[PDB]
């Protein structure tokens, strides 16, 4: 349903090579270069996230500055300030390039509607654990390109993949 709307809908996430995106209510690695990449791609745009991701943000970073923060929840509203709440992904997207920034539940809702995915792969050894949030799997409707492996100042290797709907 990526052509049920006019504005581009992009998913953006970072994952380990094993496909983990979240653990224990947070992200189980630190990668400053990915944060800068995420900031450059999203600055000045609407960012849409699930409520658990909203609550996972450290207070210094909530709301994400310089972006319209939209939080998808079934609740009437939120205790933590700075978001616009909506009750569905469709309400998040219209009116409106909108970035869906996680987590796994909101990626699953948005994947059928998305035109683009921007993935950072982090070469950190994290065998998936029972409660982990995992990255969405991309099917045959996506075409991708991949950048070279880069080395972070902290020593972790990482790289970016970019997918567009065929
Ligand atoms: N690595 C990355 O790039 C990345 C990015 C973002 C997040 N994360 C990680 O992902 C994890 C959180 O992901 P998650 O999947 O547990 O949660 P999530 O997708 O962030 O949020 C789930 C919440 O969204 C709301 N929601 C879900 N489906 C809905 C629907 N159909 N209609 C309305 N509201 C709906 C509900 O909020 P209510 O309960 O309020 O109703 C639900 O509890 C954390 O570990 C976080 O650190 C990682
Ligand atoms: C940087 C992590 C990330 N990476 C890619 N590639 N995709 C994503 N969806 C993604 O999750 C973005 C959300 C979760 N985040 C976060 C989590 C923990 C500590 C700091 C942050 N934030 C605060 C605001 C900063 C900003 O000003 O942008 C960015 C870092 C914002």
């Amino acid at each position: 349903h990526h052509h049920h709307h006019m504005t581009s809908v992009g998913l953006i996430w970072a994952q380990s090579t094993s496909g983990v995106i979240g653990r224990d209510g947070g992200i189980p690695w630190r990668l400053p270069e990915d944060l800068a990449h995420f900031k450059r791609l999203t600055m000045g745009h609407t960012v849409v996230m699930g409520r658990r991701t909203w609550d996972s943000l450290p207070a210094a970073h909530r709301p994400l500055p310089g972006r319209r923060n939209v939080v998808v929840t079934r609740q009437t509203g939120l205790v933590a300030h700075g978001a616009q709440v909506v009750g569905s992904l469709e309400q998040a997207l219209s009116p409106a390039a909108t970035w869906v920034i996680g987590g796994a539940q909101i990626y699953a809702l948005a994947l059928p509607l998305a035109n683009r995915c921007e993935v950072t792969e982090v070469d950190v050894d994290l065998p998936p654990e029972d409660e982990d949030a995992l990255a969405p799997v991309l099917d045959q409707t996506w075409a991708g390109t991949s950048g070279e492996w880069l080395v972070s100042r902290s020593g972790l290797r990482y790289r970016m993949h970019s997918y567009r709907r065929l």
